[PDB]
């Protein structure tokens, strides 16, 4: 009649409540039924669950509790572990699996009913690709964290077999957060171009110990991978002379998106971010702006279709949901300029390869976009 | 009821029941190599197929004994250059020329 | 000469990072010497070319 209702798997915070991509999740669902003007007849309630993230069994137990409490959707649980759980639960019980974050897909996987709103890494691997040939480069030094992300760059490890590069991997140690052992041996070894694979957590502690190694001449450049480089603390080294590049999708040109981000803040106003971190306060995400992107464009999906009836599904009793296949084509074929540009899918997998980044660098008056 | 299972035998599948059998106590034994995610927090499971932690640094040094300075990495499926991590970081300390296709 | 009001000698370390000047013979007290060795630092001034 006047409501629908989203499911939600999010990790479960203890010191400190209601985590990043909670709060974003909490506040589209809010901003949707408050501006009236869109999706004029029905109101959105929600029922987030809180897992522990490399659970894939606890994942299971609140994806099911969701069915059985009857939803229209899944918004993802976050993590590689159990997002092949939690997809291949509503693959047999028919609901949409919106994830939000990038996983390994499988090549072999059959699954049809989801989505991936973060960028793929078969389009963010070339445009590193072509981002390393305008600057003219002959030799690279990829570093990454985690053994996934050298999935995340296959392009790149593949280009010396048709490009002038000379690719040497290196890896960041897991435990600890004291890479100078690593950079010892680069200043060392002239290296002075490198391609960071890391979450801007990390990308902000080697950046520290790339400056008391004194590695932060006007000889380097870094380009970094992940989508946040916007969100850092840029002020110690706008000076030196470095030329850090790196990519940025949440598009703070428009005057109507960056409303959304200046009323962000006012809720996150109870948030002092421990400021001796490198990270700047007050600004969202991207793992949270796709979030409140993945709302809306479900929002379309269902104001494109009313005849929608939440049921509620059992999972030992083996039926699909009788609106499936109609609804999950409406989502696979969605436009929406909200916060990360052109959000539109792609037919065949259901991945995101159609996007619009903006390439921002390092200058003297800040961290200022060169390119799109 | 059970005592221990033998494994799905594949990656995709692998974690979801390693992760079942963590839960219930029950052990896990695998057969054949998937890929360990570094921040996994399980420990009821074995894997009794080789690492490739170790099988790349038999191979690391079976290219020196040849005394090669120029190879070839071809590999089929993108898991497997997690398998060749050290014969991929080899030319940082060694002297070969590393072409990947 | 450093400026003799402000402790912000950015205006000059900008001239001698320019001008080519790896050797320096700073004349302060140690209360401004290190105010000076932080914005040699912030400067990207303090690699192993200078002295
Ligand atoms: C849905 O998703 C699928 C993914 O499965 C998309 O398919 C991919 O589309 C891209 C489009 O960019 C294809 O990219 C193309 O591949 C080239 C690779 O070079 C090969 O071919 C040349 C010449 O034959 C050889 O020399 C070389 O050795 C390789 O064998 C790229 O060079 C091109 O992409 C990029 O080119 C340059 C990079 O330097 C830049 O201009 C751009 O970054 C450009 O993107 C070329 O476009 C890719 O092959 C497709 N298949 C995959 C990934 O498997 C679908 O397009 C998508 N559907 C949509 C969007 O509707
Ligand atoms: C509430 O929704 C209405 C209807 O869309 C918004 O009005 C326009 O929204 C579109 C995109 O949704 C913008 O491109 C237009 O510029 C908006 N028109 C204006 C600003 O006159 C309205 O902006 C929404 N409310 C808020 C607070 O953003
Ligand atoms: C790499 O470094 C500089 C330092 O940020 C980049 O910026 C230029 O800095 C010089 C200082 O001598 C200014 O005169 C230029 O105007 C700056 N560039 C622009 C476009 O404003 C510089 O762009 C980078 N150079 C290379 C070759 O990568
Ligand atoms: C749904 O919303 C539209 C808005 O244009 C309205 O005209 C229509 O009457 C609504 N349907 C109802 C209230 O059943």
């Amino acid at each position: 009649t006047h409501v629908l209702r989203f499911g939600g798997i999010f990790e479960y915070v203890e010191s400190g409540p209601m985590g990043a991509e909670e709060l974003a999740f909490r506040f589209a669902v809010n901003t949707i039924n408050r501006n009236r003007t869109l999706l004029p007849n029905t109101t959105l309630t929600y029922d987030t669950q809180k897992i522990n993230l490399y659970d894939s069994f606890e994942a299971s137990k609140k994806a099911c509790d969701q069915l059985s409490l009857g939803v229209a959707a899944i918004f993802g649980p976050s993590h590689s572990s159990s997002a092949n759980a939690v997809q291949s639960i509503c693959n047999a019980l028919g609901v949409p699996h919106i994830q939000t974050r990038w996983k390994h897909q499988v090549s072999d996987n059959k699954d049809s009913f989801y989505v991936s709103l973060y960028p793929d890494f078969s389009s963010l691997s070339r445009a590193i690709l072509d981002l390393v040939q305008f600057f003219k480069w002959k030799t690279v030094t990829v570093v990454y964290d985690d053994s996934t992300g050298l999935i995340r760059l296959q392009e790149l490890i593949k280009a010396p077999s048709r490009y002038n590069l000379r690719l040497k991997i290196r890896q960041l140690p897991a435990d600890t957060k004291d890479a100078k052992p690593l950079l010892k041996e680069m200043k060392r070894g002239k290296e002075f171009h490198v391609i960071f694979d890391c979450s801007h957590e990390m990308a902000a502690g080697i950046l520290k110990q790339a400056l008391a190694m004194g590695m932060m001449t006007e000889y380097y450049h870094y380009i970094f991978t992940t989508l946040d480089l916007f969100a850092l603390d840029v002020e110690p080294y706008r000076y030196s002379g470095v030329n850090m590049t790196g990519f940025r999708i949440l598009n703070t040109e428009n005057t109507q998106v960056s409303s959304i981000i200046e009323k962000w803040s006012m809720e996150r106003l109870q948030a002092p971010p421990k400021p001796d971190s490198g990270l700047l306060d007050g600004f969202m995400t991207t793992d949270a702006a796709l979030m409140y992107d993945a709302v809306h464009v479900v929002s379309v999906a269902v104001q494109q279709f009313p005849q929608m009836t939440v049921s509620s599904l059992q999972c030992n009793r083996h039926k699909p949901w009788r609106f499936g296949t109609r609804f999950m084509s409406l989502i696979k074929e969605a436009h929406w300029e909200g916060l990360t540009g052109r959000i539109t899918f792609n037919k065949t997998n259901g991945l995101r390869t159609d996007f619009d980044l903006d390439v921002i660098s390092l200058k003297e008056e800040g961290l200022e976009k060169i390119g799109t």
